[PDB]
């Protein structure tokens, strides 16, 4: 009884927007704690109840259950504008008195006004010196975890300090980037004042994490629940870098973005789109530039909530998804966006790549290799067929339930829910 | 199914707590010894048959012949220190180390330009505020700070198209003279000491994410995972902003070497019998005066290669008890018991009051430990020499109460005791 209590984990095993926020919200319906571990607003999760759309990034999709804390942990990148601007938005859906179930983690750190600029900077300069940049949310993720590691970032408990040192520490590190980039504009005095109405406004949501978490596994039993964001495939050291996100998005960073130790990690989910999409620049190996890809963007609604960018989308790759496993020691699955495929006559997935006609033995490092890979299908029978009103096993058509059976076997992990829409009910529990 | 799991050796405190003499130790009957983050800002010291090695990249358990040294995509390599750290123990016997050497292909690379860099910010940190990081001024700091802008470069890079290598390298060298115009960089000398330490290393070189799933998944293995720094000295959990940039708690096994948490098994606290601490921060219990003196001389607590004094202090609890509930340390080792053996009575801090009310929690803001004041509890000593125990009946009384003391107030079983240096001066207690 030395341990504790076990979170339960819902992470991306694909390039993002597999439907994170969908799977935890369904999970968080009797949560005690729903949290994010990692990333900042770069992250975007949808979730939908009772014919009401919600939109997600910095609070935790669980923040909906009235009666389940949301908690903000470490490993997350905050920035505060941003952070209000996205519960006013869902204010104005019904969402009430948030600040009161929403606590922030006092070692987390602060997404500075300059640090989105700089990563608008650093996108477009890349993008007139090489020819290509990242494919940035321009959130200023990247920045803040490159202050992070510079141990030049500022953290919640120093906006919560003396203010007057925070302030000094706020400008040093305000110049260090109108260094890096010259032409940088920093109203540094606009930006603290308006610095000092966030602490004042957040000061009451602030606690110390390591110790939050703590005693809410080592007391009386509770249900927490871990969202994590972005995916495998985007991870700072395991996804298809440079091409990646800043942050550690496999189950590393549970640990890392908590202060919890391994024996307090319990069921790790992946969720996986039956479909592959991704956002930014990056190989792509199943990419479908055509027809189908077309197909799967509608069908799909694969694009930028706010922006409209349509995401590229491709057939589901099993190289990919393995991979994630090996990182992630998934428990069970989450297979999402079925009904997506409710359409086609066939439906190809990616077994292997292959350079030569020699299947390669494992998942490249390099990513320039991704590109000059060929991929390796295998075509399933598709079962033309609405699977949307599906509520269980046994209403899912032979070749749809083939099509899971096909992810399980070639996965070596059991698929626990089929998702065949965009509501909290549009889900199917297989055990 | 799930697969083996793997050993942990962590530190417990500020680093230096002897984690190369438990990592040389247990690697003794290891098929793996690795690394999972850092560089070598990191000194382990391993002294075995009259022989004392000090590794900085190179797993400590390179000594054992029989066993395969393994770092991790989490380490951060500066490839000109790798060999000369190689060199330097070659010239003390170990051979054929490049042999049994592997290398992931995902771990990123530390430039000569990075470590200039570091000592540059640093140095003026120093006249700016009149106070830095204590950095060791091996670049770490700026090499993770160019992993997580993703304009670092890593191993699999420099391998790979060589003109490709360049240019990125040379956009990464630009950047940083802007940084600081005072930064020199012999782009072509450094490209081409490159291109040489590309081929020396090319063969050692592997994917990470599959030789580790392959290890654990095949015939069964003894994997042991070699942490460096320490808890407090954690990116995340350390008294940031005096830390290291790296994660040196339990979690960064997981990133930094792409291995899920079920697959990781005991792991060890390392705990020196007092505290010390290289480079700027708050330290607690810190003994500026005739006792400090006495640890860090009878404890040769002294820069193993940097050549810094390391401050030092009595036993700190608080510090511990916060390492514990972030890493869930399934034992640990008390290292450098020998040096109280001559202390009439020994001091271990329990708790920090601050205006005279304890605080219940270590606290997250650094400049709050520069005010608290240690609540200490005095143990009696057993003015004794350990240094020839090498069972638990050997030691003294007092020196077993010392034992019983921390492994009851911590709550995690103690399974080691260093008496000295050298690798038999240990005694296992589970
Ligand atoms: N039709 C359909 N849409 C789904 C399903 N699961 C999720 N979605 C939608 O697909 C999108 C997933 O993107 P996003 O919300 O960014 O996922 P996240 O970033 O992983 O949380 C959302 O708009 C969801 O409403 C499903 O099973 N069927
Ligand atoms: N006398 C004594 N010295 C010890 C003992 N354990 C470790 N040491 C020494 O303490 C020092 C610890 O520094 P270091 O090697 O940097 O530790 P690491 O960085 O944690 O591997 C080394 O010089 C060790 O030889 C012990 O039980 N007794
Ligand atoms: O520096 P960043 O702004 O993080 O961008 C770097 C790279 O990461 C991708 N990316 C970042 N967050 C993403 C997301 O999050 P969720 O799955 O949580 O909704 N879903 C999909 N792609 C995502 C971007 O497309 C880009 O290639
Ligand atoms: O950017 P860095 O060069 O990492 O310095 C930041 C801070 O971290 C400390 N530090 C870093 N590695 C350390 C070490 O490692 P081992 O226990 O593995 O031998 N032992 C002790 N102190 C150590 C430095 O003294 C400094 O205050
Ligand atoms: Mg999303
Ligand atoms: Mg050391």
């Amino acid at each position: 009884a030395a341990t504790g209590s076990r979170v339960t984990v819902v992470l991306g095993a694909q390039w993002g927007d597999e439907g994170k926020g969908k799977v935890v919200d369904l999970l968080a319906t009797d949560a005690d704690i729903v949290s994010r571990c990692q990333g900042g607003n770069n992250a975007g999760h949808t979730v939908v109840v009772d014919g009401k759309e919600y939109d997600f990034h910095l609070l935790p999709s669980g923040i909906i259950n009235t009666k389940a804390v949301s908690f903000i942990g470490n490993g997350v990148v905050i920035h505060l504008p941003g952070l209000f601007e996205e519960a006013e938005k869902n204010e104005k859906k019904g969402l009430k008195d948030w600040e009161k179930r929403l606590i922030i983690s006092d070692r987390a750190h602060l997404v500075f006004d300059f640090h989105q600029a700089v990563d608008g900077l650093q996108e477009v300069q890349r993008q007139a010196q090489e020819g290509k940049n990242i494919g940035t949310t321009k959130k200023g993720i990247g920045p803040t975890y490159s202050s992070k590691a510079a141990r030049t970032g500022l953290r919640i408990c120093d906006l919560l300090s003396d203010f007057d040192e925070f302030s000094a520490r706020f400008k040093n590190l305000a110049h260090q980037h109108q260094s890096m980039f010259p032409t940088l504009e920093i109203d540094v005095e606009g930006q603290l004042k308006r610095l000092k109405g966030f602490a004042e406004r957040i000061r009451p949501m602030v606690r110390d994490g390591v110790y939050f978490m703590y005693e809410a596994l080592h007391g009386p039993p509770k249900k927490v629940l871990v969202e994590g964001a972005n995916a495998a495939l985007l991870d700072i050291d395991f996804g298809t870098y440079p091409f990646v996100t800043s942050s550690n998005c496999t189950v590393g960073g549970v640990c890392t973005g908590l202060g919890i130790p391994p024996q307090n990690i319990g069921d790790v989910y992946g969720v996986v789109k039956a479909y592959t999409t991704r956002v930014g620049i990056g190989a792509f190996p199943t990419e479908q530039i055509n027809e189908i890809g077309d197909l799967l963007q509608n069908r799909g609604h694969e694009w930028g909530v706010t922006t409209g960018r349509k995401r590229r989308c491709g057939w589901l790759d099993l190289m990919i998804l393995r991979y994630a496993h090996m990182v992630n020691g998934f428990t069970a699955l989450a297979l999402t966006k079925l009904d997506i495929l409710d359409v086609l006559s066939e439906i190809k997935v990616g077994i292997s790549y292959k350079l030569n006609g020699k299947r390669i033995p494992y998942f490249p490092a390099n990513q320039e290799i991704l590109q000059k890979v060929e991929v390796e299908y295998e075509t399933l029978p598709g079962w033309k067929a609405d699977t949307t009103g599906a509520r269980k096993w046994e209403d899912l058509p032979p070749q749809a339930q083939s099509y899971v059976r096909f992810v399980e076997n070639h996965m070596g992990v059991a698929v626990k829910w089929v998702g065949v829409g965009k509501s909290r009910e549009s889900m199917i529990q297989l055990f």
